[PDB]
């Protein structure tokens, strides 16, 4: 269901498609020159800027969802590094 939005979104849409907040991809025009049209997406994708928040921007997920992966990678790596430290003494909380 999720690439199934996903292509509702992308593919679906008439004369202005807004993919991403920032940039607006317009169908092609009357002049039907395909040279033409190139540099203009090429134009196109040069003026816009991926922002900071891209991963919760462009990609229709919330931020919420982006702090929790961070805190999953987190909780991982914190996770190994325990079971490392008792493994080969170094855990004075876990002692007793």
């Amino acid at each position: 269901e999720v690439v199934a939005k996903l292509c509702a979104h992308v593919f679906c849409g008439s004369d202005n498609l807004q993919i991403v907040p920032g940039v607006r991809i317009p169908q092609p025009l009357l002049q039907q020159s395909e040279e033409e049209e190139r540099a203009r997406l090429t134009a196109i994708l040069s003026n816009t800027i991926e922002p900071a928040d891209s991963l919760s921007s462009w990609l229709q997920l919330p931020r919420e969802s982006i702090l929790d992966y961070e805190r999953l990678q987190a909780k991982e790596v914190a996770s190994s590094t325990e079971q490392l430290l008792q493994e080969m003494g170094s855990g004075s909380g876990s002692h007793h």
